[PDB]
């Protein structure tokens, strides 16, 4: 495998990539940010500018870099802890088309992207940007960063983003919902695994009775929900999951009540945003179900 | 004049348009908000909608509605409080291409527009709003709305704004500037005045040991200043002012020293916003010019 060939093309690039920004002095982000792409040589040798290697001649693609200085800023990611995190310490693989690995502290999600979804989400900063500044309590995901890599001519793009269910709380229910129901059962394969991701119906059948939830805790998730599927549907947008991490107990999520009964930590995020048919009322009406749906049957009051 | 001609179906309008709009629920911008444009067809009988009259046959068009009520709002505007120091009193006219008339109670200004201006500021708004939420001082413009009216076939576009130098502080001297110096003078005509319009020369003649300001105030206008112009340059916009007014005393304002010593509450901020060349570098130019010049000569440290 070119794996930990690809996985070092990102460690040497995004440190270079982000120590060169901090030269760079702040200033605030403009809309021609976003459009931005800067490109960076990584000779085998190296030069004085690009060094060190062994790995295999690539490129490093950065996005919209100021922008995501903003967004990691605004999402309070120092950029040492970013860089460490994420570039000295080996990243490890998952099992889950899109290949997923983790920062070694559990912080940090890294997908790979069709280009067709990178190229969107550039489209789309603009509006992150805005829910971003307005539902300060977004589900949305929070993107640390875009970037690609050269294989020869081969071309990988990936976004660095927020891994939802850090290893710091054991989960013990895990729900990837959708509001919708073909196939929407956790294959054997799945299933067969310590904490495994269930679905839909899984959840109908398991915890049919709902998580209960605090009224006003209700109301605020609902709202940040209704707001977000508002967002949605607006970039006709598609495939959406509410990533769902229950945790049974005896800071960072939020409270519940069971079917029997104990105080529960609950830890949610919307995923999987960037699939956009960009029928003219079907985004519109995938958001509804979700809403309806997590609103109604998933989350419900008292 | 069909001038309180159109005082009529500017007041008429917003309020239809502005109550029309407190009917329809709170929800974040998007993105698309910024296009839209709802007009309005206001027959001299009056619909069961649009009624009342005995003016001029007209439609009101809004612009991006939306925005505007989000600007507002983040701007701190009631509604009740706008309809009203807007629409039930009279609003005076203005002697200075490009018509102002003002709120009766001097909180409001309202301009004019050329229509290519109009249309630049519908696509601006996204470059607004970002800076409006991370420049919480900027300088720029408030705008609180954009719309038009029909005489006939004869189209009225109008923007209303902060009035910047409110009757409320009794303003000596005002100079509009521009680092430049070309008929930087105030004409006779103008001078002739309570207190009059200058302009750079006349600073530079009438003040020029400068506007005096305690390190630490200096320094966030500057800066504050430089954030403006970078966005402003990055529109490729020009013949921007900085509209100062000075006032010697023996709360809005900034504080400031003399020539000689007294108090001094000052008011400025940037005008004249929408004529872009939407050659290369001479925004650019333009904008550093403004800079040095405010930022050196106009106002000066300790
Ligand atoms: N931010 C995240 N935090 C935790 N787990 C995640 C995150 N994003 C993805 N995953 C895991 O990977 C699964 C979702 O993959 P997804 O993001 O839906 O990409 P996909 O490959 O397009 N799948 P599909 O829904 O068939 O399109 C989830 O059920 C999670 O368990
Ligand atoms: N927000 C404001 N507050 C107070 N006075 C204003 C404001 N905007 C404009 N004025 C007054 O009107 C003058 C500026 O008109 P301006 O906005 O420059 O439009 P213009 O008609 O394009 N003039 P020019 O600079 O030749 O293009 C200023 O010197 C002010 O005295
Ligand atoms: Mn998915
Ligand atoms: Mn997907
Ligand atoms: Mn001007
Ligand atoms: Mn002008």
């Amino acid at each position: 495998t070119t794996s930990s060939a690809l996985k070092g093309a990102i460690q040497l690039g995004i440190t270079h990539s982000v120590g060169s920004l901090s030269q760079k002095p702040e200033r605030d982000v403009l809309m021609q940010d976003f459009e931005v792409v800067e490109s960076i040589f990584f000779p085998s040798q190296g030069s004085s500018s690009t060094p060190g290697h062994h790995h295999g001649d690539f490129k490093f693609k950065t996005y919209a870099p100021i922008a995501f200085r903003y967004f990691r800023e605004m999402f309070g990611i120092r950029p040492d802890d970013y860089l460490y995190s994420l570039c000295n310490e080996p990243l490890i693989e998952l099992s889950n088309g899109s290949l997923f690995y983790v920062s070694s502290d559990d912080e940090f999600i890294i997908k790979t992207v069709q280009h067709k979804e990178a190229e969107f989400l550039q489209t789309l900063l603009p509006g992150y940007f805005m829910n971003l500044n307005q539902n300060m309590r977004t589900l949305l995901p929070k993107f640390y960063g875009l970037y690609c890599v050269q294989a020869d001519g081969k071309n990988i793009r990936i976004v660095v983003m927020n891994n939802l269910l850090p290893r710091a709380v054991p989960m013990h229910l895990k729900f990837d919902l959708k509001g919708s129901t073909y196939k929407r059962r956790a294959s054997p394969k799945e299933r067969s695994k310590g904490v495994p991701t269930y679905k839909d119906l899984d959840f109908m059948q398991d915890m049919p009775e709902g998580i209960l939830l605090e009224n006003d805790h209700y109301t605020a998730l609902s709202r940040t929900m209704q707001r977000d599927c508002r967002v949605l549907q607006s970039f006709k947008i598609m495939d959406y999951s509410l990533l769902v991490g229950i945790h049974i107990l005896h800071m960072g999520g939020i409270p519940a009540f069971n079917s029997k009964g104990e105080r529960l930590l609950v830890f949610i995020g919307i995923i999987d945003i960037l699939q956009s048919y960009r029928s003219v009322h079907r985004p519109s009406f995938y958001a509804d179900r979700f809403q309806k749906f997590m609103c109604s049957t998933v989350f419900r009051k008292s």
